[PDB]
């Protein structure tokens, strides 16, 4: 029993983190086989931030301008190239700790573990969701760029996020490991801001199932709703539409608890319209939307 924000064990990723320094800028890199990946903004200077031409900036670099350190060991850079918004630094040593891995772009609403790193040294690990607006509500300080997000399946690390920036509201934005930004954000100085966000309905339902499995039943009722009627309420409260595929995805949790998905939707409707009346669900006085159905199945009986 119990239900926590639970990250994947980070050891396989820890062995891949390195420090990358160019000029006076230091950030983190990801060392897999004989390549180190890092944000291309490592080559920026504050004196050219409006519209940096990264192709020009990189042409003016040499391998020796990049200082790469794995712990106390310096890795010799033997090639450099740009892929979208990431830099690929070829090094003369393959990382002996390279896990089995994939580069996999995630969908808004999915979750992943973040290994926050500073100076190539891992500092902490926590669970995040990709918001509908393509930001993440992370916890990152100066020097955190190049930290990565990932999921682990069996022995295989699926890298999905590399950290690039903190937006004015304190939320975070980054790229997949092919260097393509999540959402409409750019690695140049602008007034860019997080767009309007919504609540991840399928995840809230998953979390209500987690609560039932953990003995919280006070929000249950005898009523059911239709998908159409529920989605009218979802719209009013800035929740994402619920699809039949979401309903299907929630099947296993519905079967384990014996509560039909549309039955649980009727509970969610009442919670949106009435609040909780001073009660809590899984230790929260709000509706939590950062656990996917998969996350719930992973922790629940
Ligand atoms: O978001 C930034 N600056 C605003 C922007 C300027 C242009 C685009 S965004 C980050 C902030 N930053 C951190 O180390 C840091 C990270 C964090 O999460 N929290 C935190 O307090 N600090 C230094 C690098 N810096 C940056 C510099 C150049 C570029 Cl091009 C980019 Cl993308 C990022």
């Amino acid at each position: 029993s119990g239900f926590r924000k639970m990250a994947f064990p980070s050891g396989k990723v820890e062995g891949c983190m390195v420090q990358v320094t160019c000029g006076t800028t230091t950030l983190n890199g990801l060392w897999l086989d004989d390549v180190v990946y890092c944000p291309r903004h490592v080559i920026c200077t504050s004196e050219d931030m409006l519209n940096p031409n990264y192709e020009d900036l990189l042409i003016r670099k040499s391998n020796h301008n990049f200082l790469v350190q794995a712990g106390n060991v310096q890795l010799r850079v033997i090639g450099h190239s740009m892929q979208n918004c990431v830099l690929k630094l070829k090094v003369d040593t393959a990382n002996p700790k390279t896990p089995k891995y994939k580069f996999v772009r995630i969908q808004p609403g999915q979750t992943f573990s973040v290994l926050a790193c500073y100076n190539g040294s891992p500092s902490g690990v926590y669970q995040c969701a990709m918001r509908p607006n393509f930001t993440i509500k992370g916890s990152f300080l100066n020097g955190s760029c190049g930290s990565v997000g990932f999921n682990i399946d069996y022995d295989c690390v699926s890298f999905c996020y590399m950290h690039h920036m903190e937006l004015p509201t304190g939320v975070h934005a980054g790229t997949d490991l092919e260097g393509n930004f999540y959402g409409p954000f750019v690695d140049r100085q602008t007034a860019q801001a997080a767009g309007t966000d919504t609540t991840i309905t399928v995840n809230v339902l998953a979390w209500l199932y987690a609560a039932v499995i953990n003995g919280d039943r006070w929000f249950l009722n005898r009523f059911t709703t239709t998908l159409n009627d529920f989605n009218l309420v979802a719209m009013k409260y800035n929740y994402e539409p619920l699809t039949q595929d979401h309903v299907d995805i929630l099947g296993p949790l519905s079967a384990q608890t014996g509560i039909a998905v549309l039955d649980m939707c009727a509970s969610l409707k009442e919670l949106l319209q009435n609040g909780m009346n001073g009660r809590t669900i899984l230790g929260s006085a709000l509706l939590e939307d950062e656990f996917t159905p998969f996350d719930v199945v992973r922790q629940c009986s």
